[PDB]
């Protein structure tokens, strides 16, 4: 997955964009771009209004200025995206014709939509038991467990949507860099895994600090507060409120507090297991190669469709992998996810990934594990031996907020 | 500002109010703000604000809510970086401790008047009866922001009745290496395009 990143950074051409105009600077020392084709496509919300193609004629070190036909303006809310990539019309001995040397992506001026979802005639009706909190709207049923403080079951039909109760996850299978040279025989204090392990970050157990059920006229709102405590010290406090629309679309807002003392959480996200299995994963976000915040440069934002197997990335040694970043919407099967988040969807559990010695050994768990992260720690690293993660990438804020929407269909 | 939506609801223990506002100039919306006010049995009030900024628009200098208070207090007590005015670009000088100052002190005299006296990383702000709890940057002064921009010289300004209070979830970096060209650092500018901050309004 990394190799694509190297290609994008490496590419000779440099693109700078001001307004309509696009300027291309040639990396090449000795070669004129005798056979280079430049194609630019402008799309909104994964849809392109226009595509522009221009022949490229730049001497080595030369700068060529290209001006787009004026871009179509969309009244509809969304963000315009401009993508420019350079392809070779005639294949070199190394490269087949239509191969692409370089690409660049620039956001067009953003569009903010003031259109309002409300209102939906149907109103959610909630039934309460000491054991569990139950909300019913139409066919769909939502179950929240008071003892647990997380909602165990989501109901469709006549059907059960998720095997495992949704919960906040602050950990990811250790990357090679995080583990470093550290071993059980010879543990190293410096390594990220060691800091997390020493922390009790992995073993921390959630407790319900508080919980409540309330009914909006048009919606039902549930608030849960959870404190993660290890050894009488609380690593994180999470507050989540679930609001249910008349439409029955569900909105989740999560607030996470991390102690300054604790080593920064590798990721802040909530992970659930879904019984349903889907052939293809469709999401709008950076694609299609797995990307991380430290290395999200290779990825570009467009609607993406992939086989579900693709999301998982094979590794000789298994660590958390296949993460995708800056995704406005994620679609798997019936479920629709709306918001800004980083999602990795795979059969294998995070716990399973950390456990296995080798990639071949893992056997997919029934259903598909889904992880959604408001923020993800940077992969790194310049050096395997010592933590190579950048200071900015780590989530040291000590305060974190993210919200997403769970929507049927 | 225009009201995109508004609503009133009652919690068993509290009343929650949700307001959505869209700021529009020339048929283009610079920002969308959603605010929910929840009222405790205690009567302490909690505000959560979500701000959306268009990517195209130049980044907002600050994201905050400003109100004017009739009450006037001799001293301002806050827990946060102190006591010198500090900005995110230059908050190094400031250190975090409980701070008490004369109200006049918060304002910083300038030959030319620009927004000044900002304080950063403050967990709690106390003025008179009011108590503010949360993480925010606050500047409290008699002069209105509109007034500050208007005046040619520092001497000219006359304090408005009551005290203007500004609370900011995030503040743009002051800069700058060069006066002539923008010297602000890339990191300091609030380009996120998504912003969230919450604070609590508490009596006493």
């Amino acid at each position: 997955p990394a190799l694509t990143e190297a290609k994008h950074q490496q590419q000779f051409f440099q693109f700078r964009l001001s307004g309509q105009t696009i300027e291309v600077t040639s990396e090449y020392l000795f070669r004129h771009s005798d056979n280079e084709l430049l194609h630019w496509m402008v799309a909104l919300d994964g849809k392109p209004l226009a595509s522009g193609e221009v022949p490229l004629d730049v001497a080595p070190q030369g700068k060529q200025l290209i001006e787009l036909p004026e871009l179509p303006q969309p009244e509809s809310a969304g963000q315009l995206w401009l993508t420019v990539r350079v392809v070779q019309p005639n294949a070199t001995a190394w490269s087949e014709a239509g191969h692409i040397s370089a690409w660049q992506q620039w956001r067009l001026a953003e569009n903010l939509s003031v259109t309002l979802p409300a209102a939906s005639h149907a109103i959610p009706h909630l039934t309460t038991s000491e054991m569990d909190f139950c909300i019913e709207l139409g066919n769909k049923r939502w179950q929240f467990n008071r003892q647990s403080g997380f909602l165990s079951q989501m109901w469709i039909g006549d059907k059960k949507q998720l095997l495992t109760p949704l919960r906040d996850q602050f950990t990811r299978a250790p990357l090679d860099n995080d583990i470093g040279v550290s071993e059980a025989t010879r543990i190293d204090p410096n390594a990220w895994v060691e800091r997390w392990k020493a922390a009790g970050h992995y073993q921390a157990e959630a407790a319900l600090l508080q919980c409540t059920a309330d009914t909006l006229a048009d919606a039902v709102l549930i608030t849960t507060a959870h404190a993660w405590q290890h050894q009488g010290k609380t690593l994180f406090i999470s507050r989540k409120t679930y609001r249910i629309d008349g439409s029955g679309q569900m909105a989740i807002t999560v607030d996470v507090e991390v102690a300054s003392d604790t080593p920064h959480p590798a990721r802040i996200g909530l992970n659930c297991q879904l019984a349903q299995v889907a052939e293809r994963v469709n999401w709008l976000g950076l694609g299609p190669q797995e990307n991380y915040p430290d290395r999200l440069t290779a990825a570009c934002f467009d609607r993406w469709d992939l086989p579900l197997s693709d999301m998982y990335t094979p590794y000789v040694f298994p660590s958390e992998n296949g993460l995708r970043c800056g995704t406005r919407e994620l679609n798997y099967g019936p479920h629709q996810w709306r918001g800004d988040f980083q999602f990795n969807i795979s059969r294998y559990s995070q716990q399973q990934l950390m456990e296995t010695s080798h990639r071949h050994l893992l056997h997919a768990e029934e259903g598909t594990w889904l992880n959604i992260d408001g923020f993800h720690m940077g992969i790194g690293g310049d050096d395997s031996w010592s933590p190579s993660v950048s200071a900015e990438f780590q989530l040291s804020a000590g305060r974190y907020h993210y919200q997403l929407v769970w929507c049927q269909k």
